[PDB]
């Protein structure tokens, strides 16, 4: 979908210490540019990115009811303390409360789960290992380009779901919002698998335009997860896609 | 409903060497705060703030397909230059083009704009004056405590509307969003008839609450449009709705 390598992003990632890849993808113009083509296709656990999908299909079957519909804390005191208390659709996408998501998917059920991936054509389409956790130790698998194709879908509302679902999805998924730009987004890290890794995939919607992004990159401890967004924003300015 | 006035969000205006009045609306609480109860109660005309109802109507009746149709710039060069384009529902609403909406009123017609603000509730319900301008220098008027009211209704899906109208304009409300509020809000500045006033109305999205406002101060000149936001931001700093 002809594409456009610029290693000089590399030296965003160098300064920090880092490795990984930044895919781009112009919509008006249909050009895509990544400063490695070949991570850019290298495909990943989805970690926390996969709320994206989790939300659309609890949504469109009705396990959600909407995005004020609160989900109750278990009660179990886990490590990130902003799990430890109650959710809704906004907040449990905010604070990426995977427990939340997990019940979702016990409700979903593998069979709804794995039809409706492959109507999405998500990733590899491959849900083996635990309902509750595929997403972060099982089987699914998904490269930055394959996040772009999906997510320019939802964008355009063509995904096998209702219309409603998908407007609320991008509604939670803001990030960012100012006079200049509007960031939808998701951040996750894979941790369970080698290797580990840190995401972030989302969109930049401007007046004119929209420039998907989907980024990985090596997360060997949790002390670099602002990298993720900060590399990003800054191969963004550099691409003077924001200011 | 419970109202409590408070006289020190006077000197937010009176740093600034304006006059005006902000209206809070505590919707977890049902409380309301304001620094002038008699003037958070005057009616004015509602200027831009009009394209929150207007686009409802707009989108309710199919006169707007959805929020990526251009409505193409008619030619006309007037003197704010953002308006001498193409748009969108996002940048129009964005940029204010008053122009877009005045063809959008057309479409409407009469009997229609009537029935629809009648079943909104909205303000004094009455649109005597021309039809593309009747919010600009005809007969409607609504006080700040209204447009909260309204504002309300908008936020639960509750006006007489299609779902799906009112999460569009929602998302065309979009104005600020980081990772400690997100605003949706809508500027207007009344200049037709006397006295020349500038309005900020909208709602402050928290984790936990929501905080409805609605401001509006005295603006003879064009200078001053900054401090709509700004007197506001000041307020909602003091009450520490945000950091
Ligand atoms: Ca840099
Ligand atoms: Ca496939
Ligand atoms: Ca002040
Ligand atoms: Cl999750
Ligand atoms: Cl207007
Ligand atoms: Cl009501
Ligand atoms: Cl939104």
């Amino acid at each position: 979908k002809e594409w456009q390598e610029n290693k000089s992003w590399n030296a965003h990632f160098t300064e920090h210490k880092s490795q990984g890849v930044v895919v781009l993808w112009n919509e008006n113009k249909q050009q895509g540019f990544t400063n490695n083509l070949k991570r850019a296709n290298q495909a990943f656990l989805p970690a926390s990115t996969f709320k994206i999908p989790n939300s659309l299909i609890a949504l469109d079957l009705g396990v959600v009811k909407d995005e004020h519909q609160v989900f109750k804390w278990d009660g179990q005191t886990r490590d990130i303390a902003t799990w430890n208390r109650d959710h809704n659709l906004i907040t449990a996408m905010k604070y990426s409360v995977v427990p939340v998501y997990q019940e979702f998917a016990r409700q979903i059920g593998e069979a709804r789960m794995s039809k409706m991936l492959h109507a999405f054509d998500y990733g590899n389409e491959d849900i083996s290992g635990n309902v509750d956790s595929f997403w972060l130790d099982g089987g699914i698998r998904i490269s930055a380009t394959e996040q772009i194709s999906f997510l320019r879908k939802l964008y355009h509302n063509k995904l096998h779901v209702s219309e409603r679902s998908q407007r609320i999805v991008k509604q939670a998924m803001l990030t960012e919002a100012n006079g200049d730009y509007i960031i939808r987004a998701k951040t996750g890290y894979s941790t369970r698998i080698e290797p580990k890794i840190g995401w972030w995939v989302g969109w930049v919607e401007l007046d004119d335009n929209v420039w998907f992004f989907a980024m990985n990159m090596d997360m060997p401890t949790s002390d670099g997860l602002g990298l993720r967004q900060a590399i990003t924003k800054e191969v963004l300015k550099q691409e003077k896609i924001i200011p």
